[PDB]
């Protein structure tokens, strides 16, 4: 009973998390996953916003309205090659990565580790934050409030 979250670096309070290494989130789990970090689904604006510090990623994730890659630099393999925060258009399936964002981090790029997940709540899955530079946090409990996604 165990999930790996891999997070980002923060840009302007935005970050990107993965579960478990491959697209699986839901929209109703990225909400309560957010939560957990103490931090709510982006709007367009953050995400813009994000973008113009340095924030790019090559993984389609929820924002606040719409599923969405932010691109600095064009890739064939990443949103089709564009720049800016591409939106996804057609799509038969639900379950994407996230990305969240947390007002009280740094206004710029934060690439230190993620080190708690300060709101999450009582449970027996052992959870694990795994930063990209090999860092992991772990503890007991759970984010999950739909029983769908559990
Ligand atoms: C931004 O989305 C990605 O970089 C997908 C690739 N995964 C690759 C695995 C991984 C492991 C720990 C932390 C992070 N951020 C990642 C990112």
């Amino acid at each position: 009973n165990q999930i790996d979250l891999n997070v980002t670096c923060r840009y302007a309070g935005v970050f990107h998390v993965e579960k478990n290494g491959r697209y699986s989130i839901s929209r109703t789990e990225a909400a309560d996953l957010c939560q957990a970090f103490n931090s709510t689904l982006p709007t367009m604006d953050q995400m813009k916003l994000a973008l113009s510090k340095g924030f790019e990623t090559c993984r389609y994730g929820f924002i606040e309205g719409n599923v969405v890659i932010p691109r600095i630099h064009p890739n064939a393999i990443c949103a089709a090659n564009h720049t800016g925060v591409y939106i996804l258009v057609t799509s038969n399936t639900s379950h994407y990565d996230t990305y969240c964002f947390n007002a009280s981090a740094p206004p710029e790029e934060d690439c230190t580790s993620v080190t708690d997940l300060p709101n999450s709540f009582d449970g027996p899955v052992t959870i694990t934050i795994v930063n990209r530079d090999g860092t992991r946090y772990s503890k007991k409990g759970e984010y999950r409030t739909h029983q769908e996604d559990i």
